């Protein structure tokens, strides 16, 4: 059976066992690819440091 | 008043509140550079990966 869920992406995400656009998120102090298999979860995120991009960026790259 | 003192380097570091050079080491999940002040032990050691040098990496350095 085919059923449109609605609601919250935080509700969805738990509903679909996945994440999935706006949900909550679990930062957790150490990195998801230090995690294995079994003990990753579908949420857990990782917000990176940033990088300014500049001229010798686009020029080095292309 | 100046004391040689001797023993093991994991003895003479905690005697001297330091690290000093064959010390065991309190190797933990997370990285010193993201504890603070009060929170860092002498000791607080961290094993980085590899990385291997190469005749580029010797051009790219010169």
């Amino acid at each position: 059976q085919r059923t449109a869920v609605q609601g919250s992406p935080t509700m969805l995400a738990a509903i679909s066992k996945q994440w999935v656009r706006g949900a909550k998120v679990e930062e957790d102090r150490i990195h998801p690819f230090r995690k294995y298999f079994e003990e990753l979860q579908p949420g857990d995120s990782l917000l990176t440091p940033r990088r300014t991009m500049t001229e010798a960026d686009i020029v080095n790259f292309a």
